[PDB]
């Protein structure tokens, strides 16, 4: 399976051997980083003057002038043959030549080679990731291997713009990196050049700039450091700001100043890129005319993104539409997925779909805003590299299949199970959300419904949801092992954790269901409530962000139903035996009574759940930060004190009842 999917493919039913002695034809000329490729390739094999003709070059070059009408004239397109007398490797220009030699390294298979011819280009101008979140940065090391897996998938951008960057955003951006930063920096803008990326450095300085020479003047200086680093694309972004930043004009005129007295007086500076303040429809005020006054007065080389018609949204053809009336040019898409910077809870490891096929022409270009976790963005990176060079071919499924067994063969299947259950975002204040273990779901609801209604589920059904929860530890285990991508294995971790827990849980439950007996349903009861309790425990002490802290796995099908099925199983056995076996789905070291609303605890705080439509008492005794709500408090329960005030200070008194959002802080 060739990824990206090339545009135009012929295949023979012949297969031709790497000939152990060939000829290079136009290695001297050709660009240097697709010929290490291809020597490479060639390894264990002896270069004659015999043997089978390999012609490698650019378009004009002498190398490759007998297939000069066979090369597409495209940006980066590519011309591939392979029969049994020659081999011919020519790009329409230097880029090209290097992605024939990325589907040149995919054909080969065993040694072996199809008989194959190939012309190739993409169908978007610009492809690739921005590196445009909050939260921790990609270290060094993800960054690298990012861009190798770029050159791999021939996307030719990286935008560079970790919002918790300080030399990135305000107000360090005007000051220039330090020497460890900076000789990182050249590191990755080399390894980019290597790959065939466009290293784009972005700069971030709307919330406190100045309209005023200054702070031109030290935009300019920190643009001409990065440019001694190697830099050679640049971008302005004013995204998620308030104040005099947002003036469309003076961003304008901005852009224009850099374009005119840096990027048009360089001798090599590539893509010049910004993003405004109103960056999706949304976010646009029809009362103003902040996009059609960028549009008529930035300069119409400076590209202008667009994240669609909301902050997290799919790209259409009417969306597309929309904006480029407005920027007066083809949007540069900035697509929000995976990124996970607002459920930081949540995995998003499904497929990439939801963007129109057909718009190409539409668009600039095309770049995918991942997860903080590196690696685990790869499946999505990988989708969005095929989609955005051959959209009209774009194979949703099949593309992601592709990606799992490209990040990680040995255990390929046990990803996929994993990725499969972790790809929704639950709940969330941009409203996105996406489909999750499709497979199971109507086996799932149609045993949930009969069981509650008391009819007999279907066998076929039940058995399904074993299979699931047998398969799901199988990939747990075997993944939390896998040696092969101990970066990707690194970042899963705490999530498979809390997957596994979640697949025994659902099989404990199910016999429960399955019930026999008294005592083997206590049994399976009291293993239950303990399952709840690891996941608690995982929940308090992996992953805890400022935001949101923990670790959801399985949650848009699964760990419904569980949760569902286990209060429907306690409350038949409590009608059958007269008992009285606590129902509840989620462990709750703190009591609250009046409400059926559950308490949750997040990091230091002790808060009910909001609800759209009382006593806490603690475990011990805690000294108090502050209660906030949208009032008495006791160590005993018996003896009590009033707090005036929605916030109160509590100034690290003790703590263990409080009695009046509504949340406690306690100090930890
Ligand atoms: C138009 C291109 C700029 C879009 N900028 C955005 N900035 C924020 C990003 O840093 C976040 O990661 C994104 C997702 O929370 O939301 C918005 S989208």
């Amino acid at each position: 399976s060739l990824q990206p999917p090339p545009q135009q493919l012929i295949v023979q039913n012949k297969t031709i051997d790497l000939p152990a002695v060939y000829q290079l034809n136009g290695g001297e000329e050709a660009n240097p980083h697709a010929v290490k490729v291809l020597k490479e390739l060639l390894s264990g094999k002896q270069s004659s003057k015999k043997g089978m003709l390999i012609s490698i070059g650019e378009k004009g070059d002498k190398s490759v002038r007998k297939y000069s009408r066979q090369i597409p004239d495209h940006k980066e397109g590519y011309y591939l043959s392979v029969n049994e007398k020659e081999i011919v490797l020519a790009g329409n220009d230097e880029r090209g030549t290097y992605y024939a030699l990325q589907t040149f390294a995919q054909l080969l298979k065993d040694g072996k080679l199809p008989e194959v011819e190939i012309k190739d280009y993409p169908s978007v101008r610009y492809r690739g990731v921005v590196e445009g979140f909050y939260g921790t940065p990609w270290s060094h090391q993800a960054r690298l291997s990012q861009l190798k897996f770029y050159g791999k998938n021939k996307m030719n951008t990286y935008i560079y713009g970790p919002k918790d960057d300080p030399y990135h955003s305000a107000p360090n951006w005007r000051l220039p990196y330090p020497d460890k930063e900076a000789a990182q920096l050249q590191e990755l803008v080399a390894v980019a050049n290597e790959n065939e990326v466009d290293f784009v450095w972005a700069i971030h300085p709307g919330q406190d700039i100045k309209w005023n020479k200054e702070d031109r003047d030290l935009l300019l200086a920190k643009f001409e450091k990065m440019y001694q680093l190697g830099v050679r694309s640049f971008a302005v972004f004013f995204d998620d700001i308030s104040g005099e930043g947002t003036n469309p004009q003076k961003q304008a005129e901005l852009l224009n100043y850099i374009d005119e007295k840096f990027a048009q007086v360089k001798p090599d500076i590539n893509q010049l890129v910004m993003c405004p303040t109103e960056y999706n429809k949304s976010w646009s005020n029809p009362n103003g005319n902040y996009l059609t006054t960028l549009g008529d007065k930035l300069n119409p080389s400076i590209q202008i993104m667009w994240t669609g018609d909301r902050v997290i949204s799919d790209i259409t053809r009417d969306g597309i539409s929309w904006i480029n009336e407005r920027i007066k040019r083809p949007a540069y898409i900035w697509w929000n997925f995976p990124v996970s910077d607002y459920v930081r809870d949540h995995l998003l490891l499904g497929p990439v779909y939801g963007n129109d096929t057909t718009i190409a022409k539409e668009m600039s270009g095309f770049v995918t805003n991942p997860m903080e976790h590196a690696e685990s963005s790869k499946i999505a990176i990988y989708s969005v590299a095929s989609y955005a060079w051959n959209p009209a071919k774009y194979d949703t499924w099949q593309t992601w299949k592709d990606a799992i067994r490209t990040i990680l063969p040995s255990a390929a299947e046990e990803l996929e199970c994993f990725a499969m259950h972790n790809s929704d975002l639950g709940p969330n204040g941009h409203g996105y959300r996406r489909e999750e273990s499709m497979d199971i779901q109507p086996a799932a609801e149609r045993f949930l419904k009969a069981f509650k209604e008391g009819k007999n589920y279907d066998k076929a059904d039940f058995e399904t949801l074993q299979y699931t929860f047998e398969r799901m530890k199988e990939s747990a285990d075997i993944l939390l092992m896998n040696t092969e991508n101990k970066p990707l294995i690194v970042e899963i971790t705490p999530w498979v954790h809390q997957f596994k827990l979640t697949a025994e849980m659902g099989e404990e439950v199910l016999k429960m269901v399955e019930g026999r007996n008294e005592s083997y349903f206590l049994r399976k009861y009291n293993h239950v409530k303990a399952l709840q309790q690891q996941m608690f425990y995982i929940d308090q002490t992996s992953n805890q962000n400022p935001y949101q802290p923990g670790v959801k796995t399985a949650t848009r099908v699964i760990k419904p139903l569980i949760d569902r099925t286990f209060a429907t199983v306690v409350k038949f056995f409590n009608q059958k035996f007269n008992a009285h076996l606590d129902a509840t789905t989620d462990y709750m070291p703190h009591k609250m009574i009046s409400k059926n609303l559950p308490l949750q605890v997040k990091a230091n705080r002790v808060l009910i759940s909001p609800a759209n439509e009382v006593e806490i008492e603690l475990d011990a005794i805690y000294p108090g930060e502050n209660i906030q709500i949208n009032l008495e408090i006791s160590t005993d329960g018996k003896e009590w004190k009033t707090v005036d005030l929605l916030s109160a200070g509590l100034q690290k008194a003790p703590v263990k009842f409080v009695r009046f959002q509504f949340v406690l802080t306690i100090e930890k």
